[PDB]
C-alpha cells in the first residue's frame, strides 16, 4: 500500500482562508468529489484516486482546519464545516457531482446531496455518520467479532488457522505499540497451527448470556462466594477495558468486601503491558510486610 | 522503557506425566505470590510485574498446560483440562497458603481454586477478570465508553486534544494493518500543537447520539429519510468487523435504500481506505460509467 502523495497541490479561496485540494484527471464530465473525516485528510484517498483519475476527475478537499487548509479562529462546528464546503464547491463552479464520502465527510456529502439533489449523480459511501436514536444503539463492532470468535467454523478459523488471537487481538488490546521482540516471544508457543487448540477453546467457554452453561453455573458460584469472602482483594482497571467495563469496576466496589481498586489509567485487556509499574509496585504496597 | 526481555530461569516440575514451566524467584519461607496468566499469553505477561514483589516476596508463575514453555499434550484443552493440570502443579510444588494475582482465565482458574481451598488464600488482586457477562446488548461496551468519555466535559479535551487520541489512538487502531511510521507522520503534520486540534474534539462531540445536539440530529435525520426516498445511485462500502457500520447493520441497510450495490473490502475496522485501496478503488471506477445519463432528448 502506497505511503507517498504525489499530487499537485490546489488552493482555492474560500470566506477569507484558503483550502486545500487535489485536483487530477480529465477537464471535462462529471467530477468526483472525495470527502475525508475525523482525523484525516485527502491523504486517505491518496490510494483510491488513481484508479479513478485516467477516467474522471477527481476533486479531494482538506477540509477547514485540516491537512493543508487554513486553520481560522473557529469553533469548527458541523456548521462551519458546511459554510466551507458549500463555498468551495461554488468556487470551483461544480455543477453535477458524483460523492465519495466518509465519516464526517459522509454527513457533509449526504447534507449537501439532500439540498441539491438535482446535482448529485451517485454517492459512493463508507463508515457514516447515521442517527444513533439511544447510546444502547451506538454501534459495538465487538458484539459480532466476538461471536465469530467463538464458532466452531469462522471462530477456529480465524484463531487457529489464521492465529488472530496472537496476531490481532493481543496487539490491538494493548494501548502502548508492543514490540517485535515481544510478539516473537508471544508467538513462539504457537508457531504450529496444531499447537492452537486452546486459544480458541478459552473464548469459546467464556460465560455470556448463560452459554456455555457449565461455565456459567461455575463462575457465578465464584463470584457468588467472592462477594461472601473477608479475604483483602485488590482490582486493577483500565479505561476503556474489555472484560470489565469501568461501570462493572463500580459496580463491584459497591458489593466486595475488603477490596481496594487501582485506576491504571488508558487500558484495554492486557493491563500488565500498559502500566506494569503501578500493577506491580501497588501490589508490593498491598502485601503485608514481614 | 517497558522491558521487553524474559530474564527468569527456567523453573519445570512434571505434572500428570507431563512438564509445565514456572517463573521462580524471591525469598523462600514466606507466603508465595502466584500469578496466573490468561489467554493467549504466559508467564512473560507478569515479567516486568514479579521485579516489584520479588524483593519481598517469592514470586510463582506457571505457564499454563499447553501454553508458554509447559508441554503440549493430548487434550481438548477444556477449562477442566486447565483445572486439573494448575491444580496439580499447585501441589506438586508443595504450596500451602498463596496470595493469587490473576488474570482473564487464569483469573476463572485462581477463584474457582480459592473457592474451592478459601482457608488457603490470604488475597487476591485481579485484573479484566472473567465473571458472567448478562448479555451481549450490554457487552462489549468499549466503543460507547471510549465515545461517551469524547463526548464527555474535561475528560473529552483531555484525550483529543492533550493526548492526541484521534491521532495516536483512534485512527491507528482502526485500520487492521499496521499503520507505517512514514503514514502516520503524513497524518501527525497538521495536527502537532495541540491547539490545532480543536477540530477533532467537535466532531464527535457534534454527532447525533439521543437527539443531542439538536441541530445535528434534526439535518442526519432529514439526510437518512432523503436517502431512503431517493432513487440516487448508491455504492456502499463495508468492512468486517467494522465501526460505525458491522456486517449486520451493512446487511440491513442492503435491503432498506433504494438503488444501492454493496461491496465487501475484507477485514477493515473504520478507515477501510487503509485496508483495500485497491478494491475500493478500482470498484468505484467499474462503477461510475453506468452513472453516465445518455443526452435527453
Amino acid at each position: 500500500i502506497g505511503t507517498g502523495f504525489p499530487f499537485d497541490p490546489h488552493y482555492v479561496e474560500v470566506l477569507g482562508s484558503r483550502m486545500h485540494y487535489v485536483d487530477v484527471g480529465p477537464r471535462d464530465g462529471t467530477p468526483v468529489l472525495f470527502l475525508h473525516g475525523n482525523p484525516t485528510s485527502s491523504y486517505l484517498w491518496r490510494n483510491i484516486i488513481p484508479h479513478v483519475a485516467p477516467s474522471h476527475r477527481c476533486i479531494a478537499p482538506d477540509l477547514i482546519g485540516m491537512g493543508k487548509s487554513d486553520k481560522p479562529d473557529l469553533d469548527y462546528r458541523f456548521d462551519d464545516h458546511v459554510r466551507y464546503l458549500d463555498a468551495f464547491i461554488e468556487a470551483l463552479g461544480l455543477e453535477e457531482v458524483v460523492l465519495v464520502i466518509h465519516d464526517w465527510g459522509s454527513a457533509l456529502g449526504f447534507h449537501w446531496a439532500k439540498r441539491n439533489p438535482e446535482r448529485v449523480k451517485g454517492i459512493a459511501f463508507m463508515e457514516f455518520i447515521r442517527p444513533i436514536p439511544t447510546w444502547d444503539e451506538w454501534p459495538e463492532f465487538a458484539r459480532e467479532l466476538f461471536q465469530a470468535f467463538r464458532t466452531p467454523d469462522v471462530g477456529r478459523e480465524l484463531i487457529i488457522d489464521q492465529n488472530a488471537f496472537i496476531e490481532g487481538i493481543l496487539p490491538k488490546f494493548v494501548v502502548r505499540p508492543l514490540t517485535e521482540v515481544e510478539m516473537d516471544h508471544y508467538r513462539e508457543p504457537f508457531l504450529k497451527p496444531v499447537w492452537r487448540e486452546p486459544l480458541w477453546r478459552f473464548p469459546n467457554e467464556l460465560p455470556i448470556a448463560g452459554e456455555p452453561a457449565n461455565i456459567w453455573a461455575l463462575v457465578e458460584a465464584y463470584m457468588n462466594w467472592l462477594h461472601q469472602s473477608p479475604v483483602p482483594k485488590l482490582l486493577f482497571w483500565g479505561t476503556p477495558g474489555v472484560l470489565i467495563p469501568p461501570a462493572e469496576a463500580a459496580r463491584l466496589a459497591e458489593s466486595l468486601p475488603n477490596l481496594k481498586t487501582v485506576f491504571i489509567g488508558p487500558g484495554l485487556h492486557y493491563l500488565q503491558e500498559d502500566n506494569p509499574d503501578l500493577i506491580g509496585s501497588e501490589i508490593a504496597r498491598w502485601l503485608p510486610a514481614l
